């Protein structure tokens, strides 16, 4: 709705931007995993057709597994090419989504497969990094679960980029609505970001967007139930943006727009996006899957 | 609202793409002109500090003067570079945005401009055409008058440009959100297009969104009071897409969105985009210009 009280300026000078905010976090893994105190961690990666990345992927991570990390997960999302066995090969277990929750048919989407990974994982703490990464660094991990280890009542960390000495769909269309309907999330740098952790409470209590819409659906649910100040965002290193046609973000775009309006009372059309030079069209889904606490008691294996 | 009755691929299909989209136009001059039948026509270029190219696209129009067009006026919304002379010395008709409507002091903004050129203009077709446009082809104002003289029901023609052998807004902000709040005004080409025309009964009648709102605040506007079958569109030729900043298209965005939300019953919180790496704020804008006719009787200059 209209909020007069909030300004522009106001946003660009907010105090959760210094507490809540790492620009230059420092944190080392001997530390993070001191402040465990028995909390676990589990790391998981969805993947569809990311031969080329996905072990590279793995391998900066797999030096972690049985220390800060007790979990290092690939989810397949049904990949027709060589993504499980590279996976494998490179440190990773690989689950796909029919043995993460065989109960329920697969839809398509990430939102799905980091839904299904909330069942195949067990780490009261859950990492999730993008397997199509070409650059990873190797503290990506432990720069995500700063935050929720150390700093009181965090609940979500988002991982942001800086860029060298700039994403389309965020800068045009996430920012300006989240402006729009959710004002103070404009302090997020990059509220679609693939790399981001989580505690287990807090994403089995919450639904899961469908497809393109899962990343910004989790941050306004998380922020619509425990404020501004649950969630942080960390700087990960100098990643340069990676290229994509505008057909793919035009798409994109749609869904983020359909899962935006779902969590902020905007009744949305449901209708897909048909483009131009003739007719391209695309579709949009409006349903997500529940919270995954509502299926507790009735699953083969236990949550 | 939610409208599960249309899909994309019956958009795609819609038999508006027909009857109502010119894909390649053929109208003459002279038989545009014969169908005049006493109504005249005024064609109005908004202008902020254009000096290099505002006196180019003058002159691909000032040969209709006299024949086709009544009237041909730039508008100059405060320039301090030569624009006024400049647009004088092409053949145009120059008018300050004090002189177009003394009684009201200038707000900023093109949306400002060509509401208040509806005081300043006279003719009952009502053209519009970027002064900052580099390759300006002479049949622009032909092309776009010719659904409003010869067909019938048609007020507000929307000029589009066929991309050669993508602005960014329109297919990633505009029509994705367009799909979600008005859906058939997805099969507009360009609804943030700055080359179009109107009927002076529409245009006197509908309020004016402020600044970068302006273009789709109008098509939504039009949509709204008279149906799709209202509007028109029409192929003006291959122009290809000149290049702007990322920061500039954000604001723009931020606006764009703001100006819909406002005619789509969704409430925007009218905080402005803060876009930071640090910090750059801009501001949004939620009041229009009311309809002009809401003016008339109080004007020295009468509508
Ligand atoms: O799903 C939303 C999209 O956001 C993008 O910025 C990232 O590349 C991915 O996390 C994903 O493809
Ligand atoms: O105001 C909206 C903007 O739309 C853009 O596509 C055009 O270049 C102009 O008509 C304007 O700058
Ligand atoms: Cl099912
Ligand atoms: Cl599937
Ligand atoms: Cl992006
Ligand atoms: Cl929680
Ligand atoms: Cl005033
Ligand atoms: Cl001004
Ligand atoms: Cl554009
Ligand atoms: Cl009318």
């Amino acid at each position: 709705t209209l909020v007069p009280d909030l300004t522009a300026t106001d946003l660009a000078r907010h105090r959760w931007l210094t507490d809540n905010s790492w620009t230059r976090p420092t944190w080392t893994v001997a530390e993070l995993e001191a402040a465990k105190a028995g909390r676990t961690i589990s790391v998981v990666l969805p993947a569809l057709n990311e031969e080329e990345t996905v072990g590279g992927v793995v391998e900066t991570i797999r030096p972690l597994l049985g220390g800060l990390v007790d979990e290092l997960i690939v989810l397949d999302s049904g990949s027709t090419d060589d993504t499980e066995i590279r996976a494998m090969a490179a440190g990773a277990r690989v689950i796909s989504r029919e043995v993460a929750l065989p109960e329920v048919a697969p839809q398509p989407g990430k939102g799905e497969v980091l839904w299904r990974s909330l069942a195949a994982t067990t780490g009261d703490i859950i990492v999730f990094i993008d397997s199509d990464l070409i650059d990873p660094d190797p503290m990506f991990v432990p720069k995500l679960v700063g935050p929720l280890l150390l700093s009181e009542g965090v609940h979500l960390v988002k991982g942001f980029y800086r860029r060298p000495l700039g994403g389309r769909v965020t800068e045009l269309v996430a920012r300006p609505l989240l402006a729009a309907l959710r004002p103070e999330l404009t302090c997020v740098l990059q509220p679609l970001g693939g790399e981001y952790a989580g505690t287990r409470e807090l994403l089995m209590s919450v639904p899961f967007a469908p497809g393109y819409g899962v990343e910004i659906g989790l941050l306004v649910d998380t922020y619509d139930r425990l404020g501004l100040d649950a969630i942080a965002q960390v700087n990960l290193g100098v990643r340069a943006h990676r290229n994509r046609p505008l057909t793919d973000l035009a798409a994109m775009s749609r869904q983020v727009i359909a899962t935006l309006f779902s969590r902020c009372g905007v009744p949305d059309s449901g209708v897909g996006l048909t483009q131009f030079f003739s007719p391209r069209t695309s579709e949009v889904s409006l349903v997500d899957r529940p919270p995954m606490n509502t299926l507790r008691g009735k699953l083969a294996a236990a949550l």
